């Protein structure tokens, strides 16, 4: 299936990428809406990340799951890659965030559940996402979150190319040690707290800071935050990997039960 740029009407800027903007689109004979993640091949090589690209398009294009974002194809001009990608029109979980500043603990065990679902089936494929986070959550039309963004995914048993923010990275991510799995059941740990908090339990006004915060594990909650919460994300956010729990036991955590819809 050879697209064109020529195949689309392109709309308003859905997001800012880091190679280029992602762009509503309409596909011309169907009008079929989708959106168009345009990424610049001299900016790509430079940074020298061709094969994050790669791996984004072969993972994700495979992957079936009512909470992972669809990637239907690409195609390629002289300048540009374009990724077309299902259209998710209730945004980011990031935007929702800052709009709401913090979730309930329905809205937060809801989200933990559809993530914990999508990495269920990620897994079982040996697929690591390994760059889970708000701004890589997206909502579709009934509000339900869906996994994008699989530049940083890999097959487990695997090492680390040069990161971004730290905040959302377990240890041995950071650290560039050989990592697995549980990386994302971290990171899953990470998105309950911001979810609850409003803030990532290891934000600190530098990288260095972060690092530190994450490597020794340093994070307190606001009292707010229930005892059952504080429970499912002191479980998560284990410096070693293998005292992680395993996705079953977090979709069958009390908590998440009581609190899910
Ligand atoms: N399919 C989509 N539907 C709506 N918005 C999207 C979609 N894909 C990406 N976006 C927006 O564009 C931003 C960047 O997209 P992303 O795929 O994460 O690019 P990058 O790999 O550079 O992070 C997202 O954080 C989101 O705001
Ligand atoms: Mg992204
Ligand atoms: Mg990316």
């Amino acid at each position: 299936r050879q697209w064109a740029l020529e195949d689309f009407e392109i709309g308003r800027p859905l997001g800012k990428g880091k190679f280029g903007n992602v762009y509503l689109a309409r596909e011309k004979q169907s009008k079929f809406i989708l959106a168009l993640k345009v990424l610049f091949k001299a900016q790509l090589e430079k940074a020298g990340v061709e094969h994050q690209l790669r791996r984004e398009v072969e993972i994700q294009s495979h992957l079936r799951h009512p909470n992972i974002l669809r990637l239907y194809g690409y195609f390629h001009d002289a300048t540009r890659v374009y990724l077309i990608l299902e259209y998710a029109p209730l945004g980011t979980v990031y935007r929702e965030l800052q709009k709401l500043s913090k979730f309930d603990e329905q809205r937060t065990a809801t989200y933990i559940t559809e993530l914990a679902n999508a990495l269920s089936y990620c897994h079982s494929k040996r697929v690591i996402h390994r760059d889970i986070k708000p701004e890589n959550l997206l909502l579709g039309s009934a509000g339900e979150l869906k996994i994008a963004d699989f530049g940083w995914s890999v097959h487990a048993p695997s090492s680390r190319t040069l990161c971004g923010t730290l905040d959302y990275l377990p240890p041995e991510m950071i650290e560039g040690r050989m990592h697995d799995e549980k990386v994302d059941l971290w990171s899953l740990g990470v998105l309950c707290y911001e979810f609850l908090v409003g803030k990532p339990p290891f934000e600190a006004n530098t990288y260095q800071e972060t690092y530190k915060r994450i490597s020794r594990v340093e994070f307190t909650f606001p009292d707010f935050v229930t005892e059952g919460a504080r429970d499912l994300i002191s479980r998560l956010l284990k410096h070693n990997p293998s005292q992680r729990p395993m996705l079953r036991e977090v979709l069958e955590h009390p908590w998440i039960t009581a609190n899910s819809s």
